[PDB]
């Protein structure tokens, strides 16, 4: 029984993770194979960030720009290139530490595991979704850039995002491990901000779910919806709107439960509409979306408490 | 900026983790150097439970009535011993993965990662905190006894709990690395229940504190309280007291924000006379009680956002 906000166990990550300096400016880096990952803003000063082109600023590097530490121990960079908005350093000594791996751009609602570091060293780990808004709700101080998430399958680490920034609202901002920012943003200074936010609808239910797999009731009744009255209702309270893909989706959990989903959003519709009246669920007295479908079914019994 | 329940990383503790089964009983076990150490009802079946006799179970046993796995690696049993609640087999290889560490009993209130583990293999890192009344809120399955809690100073790991079991209410019941459980619980059956709990007082003031620290100061009030007037109104909310060594604890949050404690305390208790009008505070709809003073001081920017 319980349930938390859970994160992958961190150490195959760990073992990866390096200290990049380039001038003035240090952060860290991805050390897989022969190759060191990096934002390729380790490259720029504070005044550079304010209009970079990026292309010049490299040009006038050469490979001993670069400063990598693995621990205690000095690696020497033997080619480098830009790759949208990270650096891929090469190096020359394979990790020997290198986990079974893969890149994968994750989805909006999906969850993962932050393992903050600073220096090349680790500080932290804790469990992000990526918001629809394409932030994470993070806890990143200065230096935290080129920290990792990640999330684990079987013993394959998928890594899907490399820390870039904070935005004005404290949220936190980055790219997939090809560069490619999550989101509209970019690696400069400008007039950047969060866009609205919306709560991921998918996940609020597969936490009801979870709740009755735990053993409690209180918040079903008697009625059913439609999909489409329930998203007038969703759209009154800035959930996003629920499709036939994601009734399917909660299908393992309907089943487990014998909770049908379109009467489980009939009970999300009341609590919308009435409130929790002083209860709490799964010992919280909010709705929470940060938990997906496959996360329940991790971390829950596969016996529902009946 | 952001404030999340962060675990340590747990690659020091993974590198430690076995599976140990006797008879039709398997669980996680903690290797360090050449011992194993488990809960001691590995030697149990469940209706040995009903009244076990620990040391006339143990008498029976043979070192080869175990089996410890590390990976895909049989370890060897070449001795035994109990130490109040746990085993200590001793094996026929040291843990070539053994980190710096020793073993700490935590006190109430304080926090500490939880590696949960099945069959040996870890599985998910979330942070806990020791309840008043000795339990904690964990997520736990079947298979997850042995499962530790542990700290991180440095590069030494500070192990504070194995896991035994769960509790009628749903929370978690443990030892520290001698055997000896957190509060007045036993490994045996019986009708034993988790005592009424208490918020943590100092942790709820430490988040305040990390709440000003990151911006914010809507709580804040002109007024000041003693000690024992604040004490009053804790009671009646189920605080525990605060006494003078809690405020001297808060004192290095105290001077980074310039608000005193029992200014502090003013806020806490016009919170709970009034509640939070609709507002959050680092996000909460709730006052938040698992972050101790360490925590936030290890967490928060040390340059409050004035
Ligand atoms: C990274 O740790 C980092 O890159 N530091 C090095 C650096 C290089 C070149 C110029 C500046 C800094 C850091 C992580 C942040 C810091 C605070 N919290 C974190 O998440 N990233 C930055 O400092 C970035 C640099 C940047 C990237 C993309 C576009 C513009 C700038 N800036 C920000 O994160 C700005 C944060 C901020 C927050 C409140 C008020 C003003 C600015
Ligand atoms: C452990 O994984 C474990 O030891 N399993 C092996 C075992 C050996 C011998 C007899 C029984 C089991 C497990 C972890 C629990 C299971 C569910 N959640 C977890 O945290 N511990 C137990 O199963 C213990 C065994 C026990 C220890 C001390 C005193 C009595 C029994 N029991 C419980 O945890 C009981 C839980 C429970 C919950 C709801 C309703 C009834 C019983």
């Amino acid at each position: 029984s319980g349930f938390r906000k859970m994160a992958f166990p961190s150490g195959k990550v760990e073992g990866c993770m390096v200290q990049v300096t380039c001038g003035t400016t240090t952060l860290n880096g991805l050390w897989l194979d022969d190759t060191v990952y990096c934002p390729r803003h380790v490259i720029c000063t504070a005044e550079d960030m304010l209009n970079p082109n990026y292309e010049d600023l490299l040009i006038r590097k050469s490979n001993h720009s670069f400063l990598v530490q693995a621990g205690n121990v000095q690696l020497r960079v033997i080619g480098h290139s830009m790759q949208n908005c990270l650096l891929r350093l090469k190096v020359d000594t394979s990790n020997p530490k290198t986990p079974k791996y893969k890149f994968v751009r994750i989805q909006p609602g999906q969850t993962f595991s932050v393992l903050a570091c600073y220096n090349g060293s680790p500080s932290g780990v804790y469990q992000c979704a990526m918001r629809p808004n394409h932030t994470i709700k993070g806890s990143f101080l200065n230096g935290s850039c080129g920290s990792v998430g990640f999330n684990i399958d079987y013993d394959c680490v998928s890594f899907c995002y490399m820390h870039h920034m904070e935005l004005p609202t404290g949220v936190h901002a980055g790219t997939d491990l090809e560069g490619k920012f999550y989101g509209p943003f970019v690696d400069r200074q400008t007039a950047q901000a969060a866009g609205t936010d919306t709560t991921i609808t998918l996940n609020v239910l597969a936490w009801l779910y979870a709740a009755v797999i735990n053993g409690d009731r209180w918040f079903l009744n008697r009625f059913t919806t439609t999909l489409n009255d329930f998203n007038l209702v969703a759209m009154k309270y800035n959930y996003e709107p629920l499709t036939q893909d994601h009734v399917d989706i909660l299908g393992p959990l309907s089943a487990q439960t014998g909770i049908a989903v379109l009467d489980m959003c009939a009970a999300l519709k009341e609590l919308l509409q009435n409130g929790m009246n002083g209860r709490t669920i799964l010992g919280s007295t909010i709705l929470e979306d940060e938990f997906t479908p496959f996360d329940v079914v991790r971390q829950c019994s596969g016996v529902t408490f009946q």
